[PDB]
């Protein structure tokens, strides 16, 4: 997350990290058995990090839990990154409580404008290299579709939605790939794709997750 704050601990405790013997991307607890995450981010042999701040030190709140199966979306294009989204199943159920909570799937679609939360542990400079310890966030809004394709022209499907800050400056990085955008307490975008990170007229672009509700319900309810 490049231009954000840290968020404090656990103020976040639906975010996931993905981790494969290091930190690869991020993800979002749905339920005590499943995290949804981007397409883009499908490896095998994944540990689901739960209730993580500082993702190189145990604080005493965290589960690990490892993945048991992943199903990438039956349309996932990789080279447009058109149905970028991913369900991961945890072997065994997640404790919830007040450090690790599920975050609730939408019912519509979110609104242009709306000031949505970003959270991720991934790069922070806009030019060059740091990643943070603690959990990054950042309050960014849904930009217009037509602000979104000119931005983007001819790679912007109905799957897909801009938010941010046309000036730069404040973004969505890599590191991120995988992890919430959250719009009035419901799951509405997965951290997708973009030019770089917090460049200018090259907002972040985010996997539209009310596309995906009935694909999600369906799966869960048969693995
Ligand atoms: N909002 C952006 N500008 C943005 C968002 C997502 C990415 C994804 N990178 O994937 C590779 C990785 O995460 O290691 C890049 C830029
Ligand atoms: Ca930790």
């Amino acid at each position: 997350i490049v231009g954000g704050y840290t968020c404090g601990a656990n103020t976040v405790p639906y975010q996931v990290s993905l981790n494969s013997g290091y930190h690869f991307c991020g993800g979002s607890l749905i339920n005590s058995q499943w995290v949804v995450s981007a397409a883009h981010c499908y490896k095998s042999g994944i540990q689901v990090r739960l209730g993580e701040d500082n993702i190189n030190v145990v604080e005493g709140n965290e589960q690990f839990i490892s993945a048991s199966k992943s199903i990438v979306h039956p349309s996932y294009n990789s080279n447009t990154l058109n149905n970028d989204i991913m369900l991961i199943k945890l072997k065994s159920a997640a404790s919830l409580n007040s450090r690790v909570a599920s975050i609730s799937l939408p019912t519509s679609c979110a609104s242009a404008g709306t000031q949505c939360l970003i959270s991720g542990w991934g790069n922070t400079k806009s030019s060059g290299t740091s990643y943070p310890d603690v959990l990054k966030c950042l309050k960014a809004p849904i930009l217009s579709d037509s602000s979104c394709k000119s931005a983007y022209p001819g790679q912007i499907t109905s799957n897909m939605f801009c938010a941010g800050y046309l000036e730069g400056g404040k973004d969505s990085c890599q590191g991120d790939s995988g992890g919430p955008v959250v719009c009035s307490g419901k799951l509405q975008g997965i951290v997708s794709w973009g030019s770089g990170c917090a460049q200018k007229n090259k907002p972040g672009v985010y996997t539209k997750v009310c596309n995906y509700v009935s694909w999600i319900k369906q799966t869960i309810a048969s693995n």
